[PDB]
C-alpha cells in the first residue's frame, strides 16, 4: 500500500544555515512535524548561487517527498544570468510562498556615514575600492546591489558569498563595506548595534524597523528591491499532492508562534496557493531579468 510506508520529508536549502533561507523554513517546519510522522529533515546544500542544491531537489522524484525552500535565485533569476544550467527552473512545480522580505542597504557602525546620501558619497569617494559583498552570483541582493549602482552612478566591486551568513560575518569584521540583504536577517544586528541599516528597498517602511527609511524618502524612488522564500516541487509533481502540501505550509504559517516568529524579523507571511505561486514566480522572473538588463548586472 502506500499508506504503510511513512516517508521523511525532506526540504533542501540550498544556501548556509543561520541566514533567512534557512530560518524560516525551519521555523516552519516545527509545525509540519505532526504530519509528516517519520519526521522533517532539512539540510542545507550550499553552492552555484543555490543551484547545487536547487539541482539535488529537481532531480529527486516528483513524489512531494523532496522539496526545494528557497529565495529567488535558482526559481527564477539565476537562469537568466548564468553562462549554464543544469536544471530547468521554468519546470520547478509552485507549493507556495512562505514569505516577502524587503532588501536594505547594510553597513558596519564604523563606516563614517549616516544615510544613504552620505553612502552615495563615500563610494564616489573611494571609485572601486568599496566593496559589496552578496549572497552569490544571480541571488537578490547581487541584483539589488547592481540596481544601487545603476540608480546613483556608483562603482563598487562585488565579492560573492554562499550565503548571507557568510557575508554577514565579513561585514561586522569589516572585509566588506556594504551588503544589500533582506531585512530579517539584518535586523538583529541593526537592533544590537552590530550593524547599521541605512534604508528599505520597499515602498514603505518595515513595521519591524519603523525608524528607517525607504529609499524613496532618500532620493530613490526607483530604489525597489523585494526578496521571497518560496516552496516547489520537482518537475511532474501531481497537481494535487503540490495542493496538499500548499495546505500543510499555508495551515503552518496561520499558528500563532509562527505569525510571531515572522512579523519580528520584518518577513511577511504569505501561503499563497500553487496558482498564484506560479503567477508570481513568472512575474518575478520577468522583473528581475529586466533588473539584469537595465543594470548591466555581471558576474
Ligand atoms: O537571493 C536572496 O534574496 C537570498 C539569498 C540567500 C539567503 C540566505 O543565505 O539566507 C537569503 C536570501
Amino acid at each position: 500500500s502506500h499508506m504503510q510506508t511513512p516517508q521523511a520529508l525532506k526540504i533542501i536549502v540550498p544556501y548556509p544555515a543561520g541566514g533567512t533561507a534557512d530560518i524560516l523554513p525551519r521555523v516552519v517546519a516545527e509545525k509540519l512535524r505532526a504530519q509528516f510522522p517519520a519526521g522533517v529533515l532539512i539540510d542545507n546544500r550550499t553552492g552555484a548561487g543555490g543551484n547545487i542544491g536547487a539541482e539535488a531537489v529537481f532531480r529527486a522524484e516528483p513524489d512531494g517527498n523532496t522539496l526545494l525552500a528557497s529565495p529567488p535565485g535558482p526559481i527564477a533569476i539565476n537562469h537568466h544570468l548564468y553562462r549554464k544550467m543544469a536544471f530547468d527552473p521554468s519546470k520547478w512545480e509552485p507549493v507556495t510562498v512562505l514569505a516577502t522580505v524587503p532588501n536594505v542597504l547594510v553597513v558596519n557602525p564604523r563606516l563614517p556615514v549616516k544615510n544613504v546620501q552620505e553612502f552615495i558619497a563615500y563610494a564616489k569617494a573611494n571609485p572601486g575600492k568599496v566593496t559589496y559583498g552578496s549572497q552569490g552570483n544571480g541571488t537578490t541582493s547581487h541584483l539589488t546591489a547592481s540596481l544601487f549602482m545603476q540608480l546613483t552612478g556608483t562603482e563598487m566591486v562585488h565579492v560573492p558569498y554562499k550565503g548571507t551568513a557568510p557575508a554577514l560575518v565579513d561585514l561586522v569584521g569589516g572585509q566588506i563595506d556594504v551588503f544589500f540583504d533582506n531585512i530579517s536577517s539584518s535586523l538583529p544586528f541593526h537592533q544590537a548595534g552590530k550593524l547599521r541599516i541605512l534604508g528599505v528597498a520597499d515602498e514603505q517602511r518595515s513595521a519591524a524597523l519603523p525608524e528607517v527609511p525607504t529609499f524613496a524618502e532618500q532620493g530613490l524612488p526607483s530604489m525597489n528591491a523585494v526578496t521571497w522564500f518560496a516552496v516547489v516541487a520537482p518537475p511532474g509533481t501531481p497537481a494535487a499532492k503540490v495542493a496538499a502540501l500548499q495546505k500543510s505550509f499555508a495551515g503552518a504559517l496561520t499558528q500563532p508562534e509562527v505569525q510571531q516568529k515572522f512579523a519580528e524579523q520584518g518577513a511577511e507571511p504569505r501561503g499563497w496557493d500553487p496558482a498564484r505561486t506560479g503567477q508570481f514566480i513568472r512575474a518575478e522572473s520577468a522583473k528581475w531579468d529586466r533588473v539584469i538588463r537595465s543594470a548591466n548586472v555581471r558576474l
